């Protein structure tokens, strides 16, 4: 009869934001930046025993550091500079984001070669054979300690997904190589096989926006209906770059957005830039015999106070070590 706490973290739409800097001003911000989200990472990890950390994805894509490296291109063996920092703060896994697309297929695996977690996405098939092209899914030993010290062996689940609106917005890069599947569709049928393989906990890790309106097929705003989808133990989300629990969100059945959970699932979406950090935490009991879910909660944690003019995450100094010639390269390329 033991009681597991788990923290899930989440961070998601950083568009290569590793620096706290606008290039466009040129100078610092306390605002955005995973060099400052890493303070929050690091602080969240200390208040728990249990926790893991993922990657919602649009992250290769969208800020200056971003396209200076997809003006410089990757050779084979190079290491993308968001992997370079990313690398360092053991996520669990990431996902794909719609932008991951943009700069073609080649430049995608050849960034993600040099990330030392592995990527998952469901719903995006190789035309040439049905297959989905990257791995759907990942089920992943995870050492836990329950709430006497006992340590179990817990099987995380972690299960992507991208907007099916990438064949429009990519469509020169995708057309012929790939289509993509409904999201609430592809959740349906996978998470049976992975149940039924031996995953305990479910993390769905979506990057789409939760959206009122009624289900239809290939809609690029799917958390709702991922929220009604049997066995969805958590939802982290992103693509909207709005915060997930927050006041934008109240008018939603099922949202809750005191405990941040959508339909009794605990859901979150930590802005964009990194401006925040998802943080779900699960209570897990495992006296039926079956790990379950018997409390849960989530909330999304600002790097900056907006209305007190304060900064709540210090910039991580190692981090800025690790970025410091990429940094210099990027002020660079701007001023060209
Ligand atoms: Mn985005
Ligand atoms: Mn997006």
């Amino acid at each position: 009869a033991a009681t597991v706490d788990l923290r899930i973290m989440e961070t998601t739409d950083l568009h290569s934001n590793m620096m706290d800097f606008d290039y466009y001003k040129d100078a610092a911000t306390e605002k955005f930046g995973l060099v400052r989200t890493a303070s929050l990472i690091e602080q969240a990890r200390a208040e728990v025993k249990n926790s893991v950390l993922v990657d919602n994805g649009d992250v290769i894509q969208g800020s200056p550091l971003g396209d200076y490296m997809a003006a410089k291109g990757l050779k084979e063996g190079d290491v993308h500079p968001v992997y370079k920092a990313m690398n360092t703060l053991n996520y669990a896994v990431g996902n794909l984001g719609n932008h991951e697309f943009n700069y073609g297929l080649d430049f995608l695996h050849k960034a993600l070669a040099g990330a030392k977690f592995p990527y998952v996405n469901a719903n995006i098939i190789d035309a040439k054979t049905g297959k989905p092209m990257f791995t759907p899914y990942l089920i992943q030993d995870t050492r836990v300690v329950d709430s006497d010290g006992q340590i179990h062996t817990l099987r995380i689940g972690y299960i992507g997904f991208v907007p099916p609106q990438i064949m429009t917005w990519d469509k020169a890069n995708l057309n012929g190589k790939v289509t993509v599947n409904d999201i609430t569709e592809t959740a349906r049928k996978y998470i049976p096989e992975m149940r039924a393989k031996g995953a305990d906990v479910v993390v769905v890790v979506a990057h789409s926006g939760l959206s009122a309106d009624p289900y239809q097929a290939m809609a690029e705003n799917s958390v709702y209906y991922l929220s009604q989808v049997p066995g969805v133990d958590a939802i982290m989300f992103g693509h909207a770059h709005a915060v997930f629990p927050g006041k934008d969100f109240a008018n939603i059945k099922g949202a809750d957005i005191a405990k941040g959970t959508l339909n009794g699932v605990p859901a979150v979406m930590p802005g964009m830039w990194g401006d925040h950090l998802g943080v779900v935490d699960l209570v897990l009991n495992n006296d039926s015999g079956k790990w379950q879910v018997t409390q849960s909660k989530a909330e999304a944690r600002p790097i900056y106070d907006a209305v007190a003019k304060k900064s709540l995450a210090a910039e991580d100094g190692k981090l800025v070590s690790v970025l410091k010639a990429d940094h210099d390269a990027t002020r660079e390329f701007v001023s060209k």
